[PDB]
């Protein structure tokens, strides 16, 4: 997480850019972003290395849904 040393981004976090040459800290270190133009995993799974794509959150958000 290179951000210079004046705020840096502590816990599971992400250190997002500004327009003032100064970094923070991003209050959304979450969600994922791939699907691969819907080929493989879409946004329902999280994409990692060594393996194949799952996620680890979103539970019992009833999965007798869908039509």
């Amino acid at each position: 997480v290179p951000c210079d040393n004046v705020s840096s981004c502590p816990s599971s976090d992400t250190c997002c850019q500004l327009t003032s040459g100064e970094w923070g800290c991003c209050p959304i270190p979450e969600a994922v972003c791939c699907s691969d133009h819907q080929h493989c995993c879409p946004q329902g799974y999280t994409c990692v290395a060594e393996g194949q794509c799952q996620k680890l959150a979103a539970a019992l958000e009833h999965h007798h849904h869908h039509h």
